[PDB]
């Protein structure tokens, strides 16, 4: 079910990436320096584990997750979330809360690309990877 998700992939496109950061209080310098990179993203299973890397000079993330099961996650600026990873409607949707507060970051593939669509508050960001050999 999730096996055209899985491969590196790297960012070919960012659009609203800044006003996404800025809803969720990321300050200036960094939002500089994230509106220039980008970042590589590895996405692995094993059984039903799954393992979500993004790769770049000033952060690195991973997580691993089992679909549809809650887990614990400390996002790249450092929001302790609640987080669960389900497949909707073929999408891989990413659920993190938080004070209340809730951000989707949504993945889809469209032509070969993978859409990445984050949501937080009005803002809507969308960022466009590439399959790497
Ligand atoms: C690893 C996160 C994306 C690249 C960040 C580059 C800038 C690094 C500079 C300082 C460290 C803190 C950066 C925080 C940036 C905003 C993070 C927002 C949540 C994760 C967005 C993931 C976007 C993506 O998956 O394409």
């Amino acid at each position: 079910m999730v096996d055209a998700f899985l491969g590196t992939w790297k960012l070919v496109d960012s659009k609203n990436f800044d006003d996404y950061m800025k809803s969720l209080g990321v300050g200036f310098a960094t939002r500089q320096v994230a509106s220039m990179t980008k970042p590589t993203t590895i996405i692995e299973k094993n059984g039903d584990i799954l393992t979500l890397k993004t790769h770049s000079t000033f952060k690195n993330t991973e997580i691993s997750f089992k679909l549809g099961v809650e887990f614990d996650e400390t996002t790249a600026d450092d929001r302790k979330v609640k987080s669960i990873v389900t497949l909707d409607g073929g999408k891989l949707v990413h659920l993190q809360k938080w004070d209340g507060q809730e951000t989707t970051l949504v993945r889809e593939l469209i032509d070969g690309k993978l859409i990445l669509t984050l949501t937080h508050g009005t803002a809507v960001c969308t960022r466009t990877y590439e399959k790497e050999a």
